[PDB]
């Protein structure tokens, strides 16, 4: 089976939801974006060459539906030959498309892929067109979203000093040039609605302070709840992609691999115990690797809520080595949640970072809505 | 590599979307009936043991939201380790589901999956939603008609085939050829009572060319030849597959129904509606090692008369119509819920290539927007 390769890997700015930079820019467009890019990028490939395009998206309606993968393909001007799929397996969507896209390559049936995601969430909010089965039903949100806080004794303190250094650290990447490599100019429109373009991430806040944060109300119950708005993911609007081959194909073209897959897990936990899933699917892609999670040199943990994140990190053993190891450019507090989008978008980020550190190995991990869970290790070279 | 076998496929009876059998029935429901369904009839499958559930499904809003996949395995009560995922190719989405569980399989990320898909039309219509990209393209005369013009297919032969299609059906269901994939399945009768269906409501016996030659063009006045009549009938259902490596099939002591041989997906012309099914059909042949002369049944997916004819003709099977294709009708009696047909014309195929003590089947079908899905099974 071919080993598979990732080329490049690039994203979006993330966009404000709410007012920010992409309220009047379409989600085929951002992802039509990425994927011309990615094509301009790399010139040794030859588009009619790609196999199949795999697009994470969840929110599959207004101009989320019918394809998206497709409808943005073609708005790129990839030929029309190449064919393309939409993958929703809500938060892990793009992360689902790298793997199913990497599957294809492993058995044959292709050699060079597109793979990503994209979320709108100001065009098509989270709450646009629910209707949730009577049966599913399952005071219950604190109960659920805070399970694993409570159990393990995550405080509201603890969650807050999080957070701030989400924006802390996405900042200081914005500031030192550290996004440059993975963030590809998109046009939006500024505050005052002329067209500009953003090569920045909009949507974190340097003005973030853990005693701001501190006087924000619980998101939950008033008197017991520890998670608040500011401890929770952002809402962005965001696209992100790779270019994954055969490393047979690497080579024929003269591609220097950024990254490799070496192992991929995804598995189902209870949904009652809310962001439970990094721990067993990571557990499972290092036991598939071969590796301990003391191999690993960057980890990439989607930062849904400080209050599920950090009892993740305490149960696979690594609380001290956040600061060395965890989300090193912030996370999705700062950078905010673009369901479709974020698992391609974690991936990049975590690359990126393995170049920058010299890493040999990666793991990029997420929790999935109605529990699930979803990991890639990554190696150099 | 394992090779991936199919050790069991299974439909819902296809509904009337406009008022029939399962207008009061989810479309979670309908999916979690089936992954129940091929639970209790695979004993020896333990549900803990599945290693993913691929689902397709298009209109992902309302209740078909938020990874129906999912949701229909926790209403299943399927255990909660089991993950899922949905999928959408359009028409092809799961077929799409079937290929890329076999692969999880084939690479041993997996040793078996549920696979399957739901398309509830009634309750989340195609026209629902959309908000269609200005810089971008079945409707347009133009484009749904060009095949059918470039190789002068008139109304005649499109009534024609529309008329052969319920016949096929009608004649598969007053056989019996369907008993082994449907599923009786509860819905609710014209006054409202409760009513297991085990037969597909939405085809039409009385269908006849004579009757279909009324009809108007469903797209230019003048000189439009498809109807409604002779386009895909609009049903509800769903349909699943159960896979597993060959591995795991005998440590189980479970039958392989067919296995799969080779799958093929491919983009075309978007502008030149309904082609799909030829270079689909062709790539998973060359794949497969086979020509088509030895497939000896096809599934080809009814979006249109005036579509799927022209691909006939340019696969070279005109004169292996009533012989080898859609021989218990398709998509224009039996309708085309979306999420649903990839696995549904699957299910047909297997069912026939037993039926027929078959080698080879091919099924395929062409997708929105230019695409084509194909998938050559054996039975061995
Ligand atoms: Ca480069
Ligand atoms: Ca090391
Ligand atoms: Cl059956
Ligand atoms: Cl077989
Ligand atoms: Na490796």
């Amino acid at each position: 089976m071919e080993q598979v390769v990732i080329v490049d890997a690039i994203r979006t700015p993330m966009g404000r939801s709410k007012g920010g930079a992409f309220r009047n820019v379409r989600a085929e467009d951002l992802s039509a974006h990425l994927m011309r890019s990615l094509l301009a990028r790399n010139p040794s490939l030859t588009a009619a060459t790609l196999d199949d395009i795999y697009w994470g998206c969840v929110q599959q309606t207004l101009e989320q539906g019918f394809n998206i993968a497709r409808n943005a393909a073609l708005l790129a001007e990839i030929p029309h030959s190449v064919p393309a799929v939409t993958v929703n397996r809500l938060c892990g969507s793009s992360m689902q498309a790298l793997h199913d896209a990497a599957r294809m390559i492993m058995t044959g049936d292709a050699q060079v892929c597109l793979v990503g995601g994209v979320e709108h969430m100001g065009h098509v909010p989270m709450s646009h067109g629910v209707d949730f089965h009577p049966g599913l039903s399952r005071g219950m949100m604190g109960l659920t979203a805070e399970m694993l806080s409570r159990l393990h004794g995550i405080s509201r303190e603890m969650q807050d000093q999080f957070a701030a250094r989400s924006h802390a650290r996405a900042w200081a990447a914005t500031q030192s040039g550290a996004f440059k490599t993975e963030i590809i100019p998109t046009g939006g429109h500024d505050a005052d609605g002329v067209l500009k373009q953003f090569n920045y991430d909009e949507v974190i806040r340097p003005e973030t302070t853990v005693e701001a944060l501190s006087t924000l109300r619980p998101a939950f119950d008033p008197v017991s709840g520890t998670v608040t708005a500011g401890t929770s993911s952002a809402l962005s609007d965001g696209a992100a992609a790779m270019l994954v081959m055969s490393e047979s194909r690497a080579r024929e073209l003269g591609l220097k691999p950024r990254a490799r897959i070496r192992s991929m897990a995804v598995v189902g936990c209870d949904p009652s115990i809310m962001g439970y899933g990094p721990v067993p699917a990571s557990k499972l892609a290092l036991k598939k690797a071969g590796l301990s999670a003391s191999d690993i040199d960057v980890f990439e943990m989607n930062e849904a809520f400080a209050a599920q994140i950090l009892p993740c990190i305490k149960d696979l053993g690594l609380m001290e080595q956040i600061d060395e190891k965890i989300n090193l450019n912030g996370g999705a507090i700062a950078l905010g949640h673009p369901l479709g989008c974020s698992g391609a978008r974690i991936s990049t980020t975590l690359i990126n970072l393995m170049e920058r550190k010299d890493a040999q190995f990666g793991l990029a991990t997420m929790c999935i809505g109605l529990g699930q869970g979803i990991a890639t290790v990554f190696e150099r070279v």
